[PDB]
């Protein structure tokens, strides 16, 4: 499960590398490989934090549309389920994760970036919810993740139009956390990730878990899970 | 029939509330908004919608002389039809823009928030005025306000009932653009026309999923997103 | 009784936490916060509340030395009473303002966030410090932090446990006003007094619905909003 996606470990941190030139367009196979990569990263104790990276040229132009056009409805349905499984798995990695975004983050590419805990972006990057340009809509929970950061009205403007927005606008909207020169994206992402290597890993995992649940779970379930995680940490 | 109209022109409709002098909305006005919102969803001569109260005023909100005379079961019914009207407008499966002039107060602000976007006159006054009559905002107003501005600001506005100007509304994210009073309707029409050439079934599905973000539990949200995605995809293969 | 005090003055009450030198909250302080908050909610002669730890400090958070003497089931019970205290303050059916001086750290930051508004000294340090003890914020802190600042910033703050100043809190939306250290209490009082002549039933119902926005599932929200709205028309409540 690693023709296009690889996990590269180095000095306590790992890079999940998507490499499917020239746009890192994600086919069904790429999504399966992201699922396996996310699982591997969660369990590896030589890895304390993760950088998501497509290479210096591009993060991802999104779904592979030509593949999609060859599928029938049940195959497309399965593709949509694996897409969500991939995006969720990346979001749930029990370690701090940063998207090192270069070139373009479009459609499912933007959704993938939004699954990371933080995003460091090149100042030349173009973003966009391009799915509507194919007569489709964003999958993998993209519209939900977008909406919680920018609000409904802006979410609709971006998704309905499918327009490109620059890194400066992404920064102003809160969709990326830092903007740097194109040659420094990966190195800045690595530096952000390294900031957490000396933290208690189970506590980070627990904090991430509760934070991510804030918009997902009903209040009683949120409280039960927070308390359980707190007591666990305490009992260890 | 009586206070709310749908006026279609060049592919676009204006949903017009007209109940002088303040476009105060009674129970009847809300029922008429529900009928107008359903009509607008069904009509294929209509690709996008502008909500409009006329050049003078959008709406001062609930009709307080009516509300003040109701008992608890009548208030229950009033609260339902108000919510039904706001949600109907919110669910219109087409891009919708509020062309806000004069005032958007109480249920009037809520109605404006039910549009996808708001273009406001620079002289408009906004406010959650319900508490000035001893009441609270209905129609899910407090939720829609809170999700845009956060709890602390939502409370300050709703507890005080104070008026705020269009500059503050813009800074709070409660409106999307501010223009001269005489240009509000025309600018609203121009924002609405920007989407007339989009794929209508995809827009409808996108709008539906975005609106469901705060309305459905996570499993139901993911299922509905996938179903809509697959329907769009199958339809385009077929013809 | 021992660490938490209620002081009333023409419609305005101050809930005072005093457990020097840091107003660290032990299990007993949380029980006392619960009882004081409930009392304040009941009292119809009180139209608003200021939360205050004195001129020097709001709270440095959980009493960690107490916590280190507990076993896991006791810690579980401690965690439930912590939540009960935060929620009790959040649910006070009257406008409430936190007069934050000195430090608001860990459960102390959570407590300030339970108030409707926060007026802070410009020299105050804030922080989600629980991770520095190998723990995580309790009392629903992470949820309350996340709704204001968003996930990405919530994580940065909670994962690091770093201190942030009043200027950064203001820019993040975590406090509503920043004033000189000597003016915190007075400004909190003036803010609270602005609402003393509002219709109390309507404030209560509005506060309850606004707080439920992130607490209840959508069908439960619509039902509870409608119930509270209709109550304003009920025979005994007009």
């Amino acid at each position: 499960m690693n023709e296009f996606v690889s996990v590269v470990a180095d000095q306590g941190l790992a890079t999940l590398v998507v490499s499917r030139p020239p746009t890192n367009a994600m086919t069904r196979q790429v999504y399966r490989e992201i699922v396996a990569a996310a699982d591997e990263l969660g369990r590896r104790d030589d890895i304390g934090a993760v950088v998501l990276f497509g290479g210096h040229e591009i993060f991802s132009a999104g779904d592979d549309m030509p593949e999609l056009r060859t599928l029938n409805a049940p195959e497309a349905d399965t593709a949509a389920r694996v897409r969500l499984e991939a995006i969720d798995a990346v979001a749930a990695i029990p370690k701090p994760t940063v998207a090192a975004v270069t070139g373009y983050a479009l459609g499912a590419g933007l959704t993938l970036a939004l699954a990371a805990d933080w995003r460091v972006s090149g100042d030349n990057v173009k973003f966009g919810a391009t799915e509507i340009l194919a007569g489709l809509i964003p999958g993998g929970g993209g519209m939900g993740r977008l909406t919680r950061v920018v609000g409904s009205s802006r979410a609709k403007e971006l998704v309905f139009s499918g327009r490109f927005f620059d890194a400066e606008e992404a920064l102003a909207l809160g969709l990326i956390d830092d903007m740097v020169a194109p040659d420094d994206v990966y190195d800045s992402a690595v530096a952000w990730a390294r900031r957490y290597l000396e933290c208690p890993p189970r506590a980070l995992a627990a904090a991430k878990a509760v934070i991510n649940d804030v918009f997902e779970l009903e209040a009683t379930e949120r409280a039960a899970a927070e308390r359980r995680r707190y007591v666990e940490l305490f009992a260890a």
